[PDB]
């Protein structure tokens, strides 16, 4: 077949937790950037978009729209799902956490300005009290290198990626937490992780003020 | 061993998806309510909790938090999840955009009033113009019962229940949507379904103000 096409604006925001697990399973990808309104219009216009919006990866003759369906084509399609129904509950439970929190992380840069200090302090608390706590405890409990099955999965991919955004907005959050720092360098030196932290790879830069007007520039 | 056990407060909200999906499934389950703050603190103290929220389902040995870890539980225990991996692609595409439009309608009682006005119109404007817009030609692609596969699954049942919270806020918004109507007849009288929809059942009604306030007074006492 082909390569798997990502249709988004050239940022992180909802395509980006794909770009790592495709980069993380070791997938070449091409990207088709979604530039100005007009790009976004014609992909609804030619139906290319069930819902009308984006992400929207094609990928194996699909055109595949919702970014949990996207991963979760993909987290199963190279075996980064668990090996059982029980091994998915598990990761699912995991990954909602972590797509609740980044989802807080990608709204942050659209709230009005006088509103996100308090929202950020909000996230930190979050942080700190509920889910490094969480997460830390799954892997304290178990004392394995992965968060589920002792073998890598798509959550130790979206927990590392979520640690590299944590890190963003204030490196002394993971401080208290030795195992999540401990996750995040293991996997950020497979080979795959690796690659894609390397400049000049598919991965995104946070959300700045070009990025953020461009969004606008479109809704 | 046991029947699954919800908790959840008395009502819809979060849990609801999972009420019909067990239902479905022809599964009977328990229910403990969570009536005061008092209730939510000892689950959380307990441990049962993994991001000190709720829903949970006991099942299976298991307390499953997030709703979607849950339902995808479910839905893979009892086969209302397709056949391979590109069938639950699609549901999958398919139920998140009923889960992104149903999140509008949980929130929805949680707004000030406000902002409750343009929610609402918000709602109706998205119900009318994307969503079954989106499934009726789903459903016209291939002129089959279900949404996937030509079984059963999780999508109809998730999307049915939409059509009947669609209904009771407006019952003519799925009028200009005859394959969306044959649906929810179809799936209304499947037996598990039919069941559930019956009067007594743990179907729960639309969320009113006791309900409001009562999930007020345990988050914010
Ligand atoms: C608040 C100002 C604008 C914010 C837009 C944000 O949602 C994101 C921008 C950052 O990348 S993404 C663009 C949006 N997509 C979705 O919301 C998909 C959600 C689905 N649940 C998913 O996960 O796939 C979009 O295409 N919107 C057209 C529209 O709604 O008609
Ligand atoms: C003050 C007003 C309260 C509104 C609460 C609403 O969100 C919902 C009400 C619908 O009945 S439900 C209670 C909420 N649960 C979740 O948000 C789970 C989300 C997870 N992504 C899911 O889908 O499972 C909750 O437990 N909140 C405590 C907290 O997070 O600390």
């Amino acid at each position: 077949a082909e390569k798997p096409k990502l249709h988004y604006f050239n940022g992180r925001g909802r395509m980006e937790s794909t770009r790592w697990l495709l980069a993380a399973a070791g997938v070449e990808f091409e990207e088709k950037f979604i530039k100005s309104a007009e790009d976004l219009d014609k992909l609804r216009n030619d139906g290319y978009l069930m819902f009308q919006q984006v992400p929207m990866v094609e990928i194996d003759g699909m055109k595949l729209v919702q970014t949990r369906a996207i991963l979760n084509y993909i987290a199963s399609k190279y075996n980064l799902y668990g090996k059982d129904i029980k091994e998915r509950a598990l990761i699912d439970m995991y990954i909602e956490g972590i797509a609740d929190l980044g989802e807080m992380i990608i709204m942050l840069p659209f709230c009005p300005p006088e509103e996100k200090d308090a929202k950020l302090a909000l996230i930190k608390e979050k942080i700190k009290n509920r889910y490094f706590p969480a997460f830390e405890k799954v892997l304290k409990s178990h004392g394995q290198d992965y968060l589920v099955g002792n073998k890598l999965s798509r959550a130790d991919i979206h927990l590392v990626e979520l640690l590299y955004y944590v890190e963003e907005l204030d490196s002394s959050l993971i401080s208290s937490f030795p195992l999540l720092k401990a996750l995040k360098t293991r996997i950020s030196n497979l080979p795959t992780v690796k690659k894609f932290l390397q400049p000049g790879s598919p991965r995104k830069p946070p959300p700045d003020e070009i990025y953020v007007r461009t969004v606008y520039n479109i809704f």
